[PDB]
């Protein structure tokens, strides 16, 4: 599991469940090619987006559908979504956890990058 | 001043100075029309991006060049940039402060929305 | 104004108004001498806590009554309060802005430290 | 495992390893009785602080020694420590993860509270 995304709800103090996201990889021609997608589980985590052999160096973009999460709780949040864009594996293969901590008018995103 | 962006450096505990950013507005055809740009001042703030007459309802995107900020300081950061995408003035005219708090591997963004 | 505290509400996207806080300074005998107190204004800011002459080196503690803020709004929060403890003026006189960004189950605190 | 504390380093994008912390519980007489202690492991997590039978309702305080973590990397950080104070189990037994995300001049703390 070289890429995992974890989403937390800072209002309820709970995993953010059923949050959709779409991952892209920058192509050689500067275009965003679709790379992976899924939704967070009951623990707020999305595992299995990619594999070690597929997850080569590149610039990746994770678009997290935070607006639908809040709308489903009845709230019009501030942000349309939360995007995380990063270069991956520039110094060799790494395992990435992207964490997103969500409030209606604020979010934080952090990367925990480890070497297996 | 209906739109102000403020950028802080969580490593040094200081305003993030000379941070470039570009602002877009979603057009009727789903495309990002360029809207405004600037660099943060010595206080970490970028004022004067737009006016009340021009800052109509819409979806706006602020792309903050955090990567160049960190590179200039002797640190190679995780994120390529920090993007904030939001609907503005839906209810209607408001003043927005977008704050971004930057660390090399983490950032948070918050909106402070007031009614004059 | 060598010490200012600013409190923001990440749920509503607004200054956190009428938030009480108490400031202490560690005495020579390791005890917390009461130092200053106040409530945030309509802008979420509390100014005038101390003066340059009084704000000497030391360890200071800011206790922010976040629980009463949330309770007053119809939310029972996780934290009893938000405490910020820091050494001040070690190198030497600085101006400090302490920012606290509040959610019911999460808060962040950052210091913006400048040299006049 | 009804109480777990996880500490992350937002500068390096890594678990914060070997971070010491001390946990207290408010006694009937308003005094802080020592409750548990330990240090984070290689994953930045501290497990096994308490048990279900011991972890009764009460107000608990977690003092995280963030200053030593930064000093050991050569840095004089802003905060003396990071304290988290909360009422636990007021509505029945819950499992608590306290996460702390650390930068030299900023930290955030979030609670993820679940019902087994
Ligand atoms: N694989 C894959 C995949 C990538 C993106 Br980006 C998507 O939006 C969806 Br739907 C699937
Ligand atoms: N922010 C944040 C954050 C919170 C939790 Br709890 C995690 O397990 C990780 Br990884 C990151
Ligand atoms: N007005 C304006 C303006 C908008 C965008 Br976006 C830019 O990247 C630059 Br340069 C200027
Ligand atoms: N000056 C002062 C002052 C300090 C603290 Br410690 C207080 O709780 C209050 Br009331 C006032
Ligand atoms: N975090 C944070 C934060 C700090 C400052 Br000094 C601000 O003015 C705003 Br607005 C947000
Ligand atoms: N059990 C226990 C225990 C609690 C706290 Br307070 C401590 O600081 C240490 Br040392 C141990």
């Amino acid at each position: 599991c070289p890429l995992m995304v974890k989403v937390l709800d800072a209002v309820r103090g709970s995993p953010a469940i059923n949050v959709a996201m779409h991952v892209f990889r920058k192509a050689a021609d500067d275009t965003w090619e679709p790379f992976a997608s899924g939704k967070t589980s009951e623990s707020g985590e999305l595992h299995g987006l990619t594999t070690e052999e597929e997850f080569v160096e590149g610039i990746y973009k994770v678009e997290i559908d935070t607006k639908s999460y809040w709308k489903a709780l009845g709230i019009s949040p501030f942000h349309e979504h939360a995007e995380v864009v990063f270069t991956a594996n520039d110094s060799g293969p790494r395992r990435y956890t992207i964490a997103a901590l969500l409030s209606p008018y604020s979010y934080s995103t952090t990367a925990v990058v480890t070497n297996p």
